[PDB]
């Protein structure tokens, strides 16, 4: 919990970088990371630290709360949070083609919201 899983550094270093950076940690299992070593963008590093952020294996969609149907839970490109197809309205047929912002994203990033130009 208190070493990054990827550079095995810790808040104080990363081992990859050489600069202090805080870690986030998976609020189900503990998993943590640097968020530059998680390999997030500078909103997505921002974002996980706003919401108990998951890893991929204890991913839930943020709406029904569940991790099934992994073949239809998307992940915001933007905060990382999962959402099933199914869960959105209008419910998803098909995934959607290019980035994809929630629309927590789009409230909060405005013009920095992936989905954009
Ligand atoms: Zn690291
Ligand atoms: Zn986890
Ligand atoms: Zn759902
Ligand atoms: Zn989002």
């Amino acid at each position: 919990n208190n070493y990054c899983d990827f550079c095995l550094g810790d808040s104080k270093i990363n081992k990859k970088t050489g600069q202090p950076e805080e870690l986030v940690s998976c609020s189900d299992c503990g998993r943590s990371g640097h968020p530059s070593c998680l390999q997030f963008t500078p909103v997505m590093m921002a974002a996980v630290k706003t919401y108990r952020w998951q890893c991929i294996e204890c991913k839930c969609c943020n709406i029904c709360g569940t991790s099934e149907n992994d073949d239809q839970l998307l992940f915001c490109d933007d905060c990382d949070r999962g959402y099933h197809m199914y869960c959105l309205t209008p419910s998803m047929s098909e995934p959607p083609e290019g980035s994809w912002s929630c629309h927590l994203c789009l409230d909060l990033l405005k013009e920095k919201a992936s989905i954009y130009q």
